[PDB]
C-alpha cells in the first residue's frame, strides 16, 4: 500500500489489517537497512538452556562443560544510561 | 570475580553487588560475542522523531524529505511466529 504524508506534518503509519492481541510478542519497523521502532515484550534466550529472571540474574538450567567461561553483564537505566558492567567468569566443577 | 559450577546442575549467576529497580530499563547478558540474554522494558526508536503506539503503528512526528520510502513492518506473535510482514510506501507532498 501507498501513504501519503505531507512536510511539517506529523503521520501514523498504520498495519495494514492488523489488530492488537496479548498474543503478540513484538512489531518490528524497518526503513531498508535501518532499524526505525522496535517492541518486544519477552525477553531474549538463546534457549530454553536459559532463563532471565526477576532481578536481572542470569538463570543456567543444566550445565554442561560448554557453559563455563567468562559471562559479561550490562544494565541500563530508564533514560538508557550504563549504570552497570560486570564479567563473571563461570567455572564448572567436573 | 569467578562462580563456581557443577556439571549436571544448574545455577543462577547473579549481578554483582546490585537489587533491581523500577529504574532499570534493560539487563544484557552475553558469553563472548554470544548474546545469551536480555530484557528491555522501553521500546527501540531511532531517534525523538518517532515512536510505536500501543497498536504498534508508527508514528513519525514531523515529516521532512528525508522520511519518505518504504517501510515493513513485521508483527511477532509469543511464540515468535512471524503472523504478519508488510510494506507501506509512504510519499510526502512538499
Amino acid at each position: 500500500g501507498t501513504v501519503w504524508g505531507a512536510l511539517g506534518h506529523g503521520i501514523n503509519l498504520n498495519i495494514p489489517n492488523f489488530q492488537m492481541t496479548d498474543d503478540i510478542d513484538e512489531v518490528r519497523w524497518e526503513r531498508g537497512s535501518t532499524l526505525v521502532a522496535e517492541f518486544k515484550r519477552k525477553p531474549f534466550l538463546k534457549s530454553g538452556a536459559f532463563e532471565i529472571l526477576a532481578n536481572g540474574d542470569l538463570k543456567i538450567k543444566n550445565l554442561t562443560r560448554d557453559d563455563s567461561g567468562t559471562y559479561n553483564v550490562t544494565v541500563y537505566s530508564t533514560n538508557g544510561t550504563r549504570i552497570l558492567d560486570k564479567a563473571l567468569d563461570l567455572r564448572i566443577l567436573e
